[PDB]
RNA sequence: UGGAGUGUUU
């Protein structure tokens, strides 16, 4: 239950010079002093806690603190660069915030030794977190009051004009900051950042932007049920201010303000029902302009605190955690994507303006931050060859993380003779003209790809509505012999997609392939090729395999590769559960992957039923190959902070699945966490190594020195080619390894596994198993109908046994 | 839903 040490340093691949957004920190020798701060009441937010501690330090300057500049992490912890004149006992005093007052006790609580961290960085020892957290607090104290903190990032509306996304949302620009340990030194990781916030505006205007109103006067009428529930879902949980006191919106009343009532006790003591409108006429002398609109129920969901919309504004600086519309993300993408050189410059600018060496609290603790990016030597791993089949078994060589299928044919292409078309797009748009020509050009590329689709579609008729899918599909399977695949047309976003997969994947076992209307009216060879990549594996074929003799040693004895991830409800609602997914390789290529899915507790990241899921996959492996794996390689999607709560349940769960399968069956387990959500960015030092318009590092770039863990087994690997914006290099952390991998073999194996993703002829940013796991879980979300007990939910995500033996999630 | 990659006190 302890991460293994780094076994060695990789030597494979050609070196290139890199720079990381990790800035060396010169940490003094001292023993800083940590004091505990309890604040009555303990409920107010960190922001208030900071101003409480701020004015306290000025109020008790000559009394307690002196010429010092302590740092405060919000919450209950305060630090100083030399002892405070309180010794050890618990002092108590009073804080008056510009009227309310707060009580604060300050008692010394042990002493954080910085010289001890030095030793842990110089090989000896693990690393103590209490000293890393102490440093983090020091570096964050000033930004915490100077800007709006969000996790480990800092944001502000310091102009930048306004970047709207619509629907009462806008993009703010800030920066991430974190203190990270490495070999022989501490690192300050700095990166530019951007996230969506709610526009601070009158709620009235917020209602307009959410339902597309040029102005509120558009609706002289009350809201319909759809508008009210759409508006409710948008404002639920947001904070508002009165026209200042702020509340939290827990609901939107059904009745308008002119009729919504609350109990009001009269001077006599008898309670009478009073309307929100009347109360605001009598108590505040304000005649509501929009009495036909609903009210905002705030505070406790029973205090009957109702506020008219026209006397409320959205509070400034609320991160939008709800899901963004497709159009909103595109605008965010286009507005935040920067090429590697641009982003590198933006980070340099951040360093200049930040001016850490002149921050009073930072220099109070004697810390220096090198203004230049750390120099790092990376290694560009050689890519694997991709063995194709057909006539001449062409061998593709990835170039810059990319290859094509030209003059190449699938390894095991499938001959598809009988098939159908189910067009839900209006004929007058997708006329019979488009259908045929689409099929014709779709047979040409199919022939060229080694997946010949002979003959014409045995059946091709129109349809409309999500209710016509179940019966039509029933008619399809029972009526056509050897029906392999059903192509479906869709006119943009439609709930018919869910029913098509929910039916094709679960209630029957017929592979389906959906395609948007526009991709049929205007065919394209490369779009058709990518489409053929998917159906070939959906029907059991093998698009390609790694060049077998190019594989690393691990493939000697039988081995199974697993990927695991948990998808959560897209946004805030606890009536829908989280979905766990685990996939496993079923051959030695490795190409085919069998999937397992589990519905579990809402927003639970731990895979609760992992033991059973691994059991399933081990059995399916044995049936597919007649072998029992001697090694289990487990690629687990990144985790918050919870490594050991993940390493404890999930590692034991995997081991429990081997020994409940068969006493004395003990395969070596390798547990690797794969993380994309970090702010480590690598840049080419030499202009000549830049790749593409975005000038990113090349696919295969690997780093396991200088910026990696001082003792444990972790490394970065940018397996993919950056198309738009700056590449995110995947981080891999080996939590457990019974198999005693070398650095090189593990990095190469990880890299090669990124070349087995069947949906594209490119190296992907994470190994295929971890990627498939995400596709499975996401596919389980479409198994969810409205047009909910645990057993009923878990039954919907159960896949038809015929489709199970394929990669239906592709 | 061709695909990858780029940002996340009423
Ligand atoms: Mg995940």
């Amino acid at each position: 239950f302890k991460p293994p040490p780094r076994p060695d340093f990789g030597t494979s691949g050609r070196t290139i010079k890199l720079q990381a957004n990790f800035f060396e920190m010169d940490i003094p020798k001292i023993d800083i002093y940590h004091y505990e701060l309890d604040i009555k009441p303990e409920k107010c937010p960190r922001r208030v806690n900071r101003e409480i501690v701020e004015h306290m330090v000025q109020h008790f300057k000559t009394q307690i603190f002196g010429d010092r500049k302590p740092v405060f992490d919000g919450r209950k912890n305060l630090y100083t660069a030399m002892p405070l004149p309180i010794g050890r006992d618990k002092v108590e005093l009073e804080v008056t915030l510009p009227d309310r007052i707060f009580k604060v006790s300050i008692k010394w609580v042990s002493c954080v030794s910085l010289q001890a961290l030095h030793d842990a960085l110089s090989g000896r020892l693990s690393v103590p977190f209490e000293t890393i957290q102490a440093l983090d607090v020091v570096m964050r104290h000033l930004p915490s009051m100077r800007y709006t903190p969000v996790g480990r990032s800092f944001f502000t509306a310091s102009e930048g004009c306004s970047n709207p996304l619509g629907g009462g949302r806008e993009v703010w620009f800030g920066f991430h900051q974190s203190v990270r340990p490495s070999l022989w030194k501490m690192m300050l990781n700095i990166d530019v950042s951007a996230t969506a916030f709610y526009k601070a505006q009158p709620v009235i205007e917020f209602v307009c932007e959410v339902l597309d109103f040029k102005s509120i006067e558009e609706q002289q009428k009350p809201l319909t049920d759809s508008q009210r529930v759409k508006f409710t879902k948008e404002i639920k949980g947001l904070k508002v201010e009165i026209t200042k006191r702020k509340y939290r919106v827990c609901n939107v009343t059904r009745r308008p303000a002119s009729h919504q009532t609350f109990p009001l006790q009269q001077e006599s003591g008898q309670t009478v029902e009073c309307t929100v409108a009347q109360y605001f006429k009598d108590r505040h002398k304000l005649v509501l302009r929009y009495p036909h609109l609903p009210c905002l129920q705030v505070g406790q969901e029973q205090k009957h605190t109702y506020l008219p919309l026209e006397v409320c504004n959205i509070v400034a600086g609320q991160r939008c955690i709800k899901k963004l519309t497709d159009n909103q993300t595109s605008t965010m993408i286009r507005a935040t994507a920067r090429s590697a050189p641009d982003r590198q410059e933006e980070i340099s600018k951040l360093m200049r303006s930040a001016d850490f060496n002149t921050d009073p609290y930072v220099r109070e603790f004697g810390i220096m931050v090198k203004d230049e990016m750390t120099d790092v030597t990376g290694r560009v791993l050689q890519p694997p060859s991709i063995l194709y089949g057909g006539r001449n078994k062409a061998i593709a060589t990835p170039v810059q993380g990319v290859w094509d299928m030209r003059n190449k044919q699938f390894h095991t292409g499938i001959e598809i003779k009988v098939w159908a078309i189910a067009c839900f797009a209006p004929q007058r748009q997708c006329t019979e003209v488009h259908l045929k020509s689409f099929t014709e050009q779709l047979r040409k590329i199919s022939r060229d790809a080694g997946m010949p689709i002979q003959g014409q579609p045995c059946f091709c008729k129109y349809a409309q509505g999500a209710d016509s899918v179940e019966p039509m599909f029933r008619h399809l399977k029972n009526t056509y012999a050897g029906l392999q695949l059903v192509v479906v047309i869709l006119p943009g976003k439609t709930p018919v997609y869910a029913e098509v997969k929910r039916v094709g994947d679960t209630v029957l076992g017929m592979a389906t392939q959906c395609v948007q209307m526009k991709n049929v009216q205007r065919t394209t060879p490369q779009t058709l090729s990518n489409l053929c990549l998917k159906i070939n594996v959906k029907l059991g074929g093998v698009n390609n395999i790694l060049l077998p003799q190019g594989r690393p040693p691990v493939f000697q004895q039988p081995v199974i590769f697993l990927g695991a991830d948990v998808t959560h409800p897209e946004n805030g609602e606890e009536s829908s559960p989280s979905i766990a997914a685990v996939v496993g390789s079923m051959d030695a290529h490795p190409n085919r992957y069998c999937a397992t899915v589990r519905v579990q507790q809402h927003r639970q990241e731990i895979i609760q039923d992992l033991a059973a899921m691994v059991r399933e996959l081990l059995i399916q492996f044995y049936k597919s190959t007649r072998f029992k794996p001697t090694r289990i390689i487990f690629y687990r999607d990144g985790v918050s902070g919870q490594f050991q709560q993940v390493l404890h349940h999930e590692l034991l769960a995997i081991r429990e699945a081997c020994i409940k399968l068969e006493k004395d069956y003990q395969p070596g387990i390798t547990f690797i966490v794969v993380q994309k959500r970090h702010h480590t960015r690598l840049f080419c030092t030499d202009k000549n190594e830049r790749v593409g318009k975005s000038g990113n590092i090349p696919a295969g770039t690997t780093v396991d020195t200088k910026i990696t863990h001082p003792t444990e087994f972790d490394f970065y690997l940018c397996s993919h080619a950056g198309i738009q914006g700056t590449s995110r290099p995947s981080h891999y952390h080996v939590l457990w390894d019974d198999n005693r991998f070398s650095s090189d073999e593990l990095q190469i194996l990880t890299y090669q596994l990124c070349h087995t993703y069947v949906r594209c002829t490119r190296s992907v940013s994470i190994p295929a198993p971890a990627y498939y796991a995400h596709l499975v879980a996401f596919r389980a979300r479409y198994h969810l109908v409205d047009k909910r007990d645990h057993q009923a939910l878990a039954k919907a995500v159960q896949v038809h046994q015929d489709t199970l033996r394929t990669m239906y999630f592709a």
